């Protein structure tokens, strides 16, 4: 249909047509006393994970930056977490990252996508990474700066911007997501507009990762603080998914399956 | 913007473009061992009526018709809580029945608006109550059989059958809105495809009704019991004001116009 090709993510394989893929956000909680890998962080990970695949996740999202932390360090966090989640959970893990080390032993620990927030901008080599290992790799937009002559027009100038840095790599283009990078370099008023306006992003030729989980632009419009979001999340999911998203990134893995479930029938996905 | 008049019911008056109007449906649970207008009976629905009102609710919806009943006693229950309601809770009232009789005794006792699951089909003159009060009347599409031969284009002839009954009687476009009759003469694949094809209801230049919470066309998709299908409403609400429509009738007042109004900030409404 829209997608002749599938996301080949080693073990697994991602369907771009059938449904709406759920990124479970996985609670990567650290423990005080400790310099990753612990028992309690771990096995709370674990289960986190166990949960969000039984409620309909189907990728899990792993990130390792409480406590300040080096690039030493974030590994030392994350690279535990995604052996005990991958021998685990039989899901592709996304490894949330913008640096090309941790991107690097992420996936030699077995990650098996990329989750940039810079979209190869902050550290370029992260795309090397991509390309060797022949890992997808979301692009996601952002900046250091809110001064957008033409919010649209500049989202798809900034993301081709990051699709260059990756093609140049090597990054093949059935490897490439991209993401507006809601909630990134945005006031309230320009994530809405973003919202209204991402069928635009679709002109790329790419699959679009929509986040936007209890993010405070929806505290904005509704006034309620993070933990009463859930109905403004599921608002953003259902108009993402309308204007052709393939993915969506969410906390409330149980409810946004549901809504995604029932949004894919009344459009004929 | 869209509409040049604000629907006007007598003390209270609904403006069309502001934002989605959310009508709640009142339970009206009868009394077993009681002929209408009991203590316990008019009290539940009046407490109803207060909560949905505190949650967003913008209209309440109350009909008359556990125990079979006759005319008489549908205008006898139904009477005592349209006063009570309308005493109490400072809303506009829709009166849900098909039947002219009712409709006369519901307004005399304080109701604002005419909501017809037949659209003035099963009693033409339902029209002539709606026209001699000069109160707004919804024209549901409903038939007694699935024999389409091509949905949309039939439901749309069907609806301006409805107009033409309620246009002859004096009823004036202003006092009209549409609903397409989800769940009414239709398979769970036809509610699907009236979902998916919404839009074109609008080419007639009313507003729009939708009515779609806890039906069981979404159980049908999500394999779901009728207390377990508030994320599946929630796609249908966010669908149906993606695609236009300037109401929608809903049980889970609270969670509906929270979802409600994050997707009219994000489509400029
Ligand atoms: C890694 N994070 C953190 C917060 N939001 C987001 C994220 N990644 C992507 N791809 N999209 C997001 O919205
Ligand atoms: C009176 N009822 C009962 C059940 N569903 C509906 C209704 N009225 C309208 N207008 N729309 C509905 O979907």
């Amino acid at each position: 249909m829209k997608w002749d090709y599938d996301l080949r993510c080693g073990e697994y394989t991602l369907n771009l047509n059938e449904k709406t893929l759920i990124m479970g956000i996985l609670n990567v909680t650290p423990d005080s006393f400790s310099d990753g890998g612990s028992y309690n962080e771990v096995d709370a990970a674990v289960r986190h994970a166990k949960e969000m695949r039984d409620e309909g996740a189907h990728i899990i999202d792993i990130g390792g930056e409480f406590a300040k932390v080096s690039v030493e360090e974030e590994i030392k966090r994350v690279v535990p977490m995604i052996q005990a989640v991958s021998k685990e959970v039989k899901l592709p893990i996304s490894i949330d990252t913008y640096k090309a080390e941790v991107a690097k032993q992420a996936i030699e620990a077995g990650a098996h996508i990329i989750n940039d927030i810079w979209g190869a901008k902050a550290e370029p080599k992260i795309a090397e990474v991509a390309a060797h290992y022949d890992v997808p790799i979301i692009l996601m937009h952002n900046r250091d700066n809110m001064n957008y002559r033409n919010l649209m027009a500049d989202m798809i100038a900034d993301l081709y911007d990051s699709i260059k840095i990756a093609k140049d790599a090597g990054v093949r283009d059935e490897n490439i997501i991209l993401d507006p990078g809601i909630g990134f370099a945005k006031t309230p008023e320009q994530n809405l507009e973003a919202m209204r306006n991402l069928e635009q992003l679709n002109v790329l030729g790419y699959p679009v990762l929509l986040g936007t989980s209890r993010k405070s632009f929806i505290g904005h419009v509704l006034d309620l603080p993070v933990e009463e979001r859930l109905e403004g999340t599921g608002a953003t999911v259902c108009l993402g998914i309308e204007k052709g998203c393939e993915f969506v990134r969410v906390h409330d893995v149980k409810e946004m399956s549901r809504m995604a479930k029932m949004m894919d029938a009344m459009i004929g996905k």
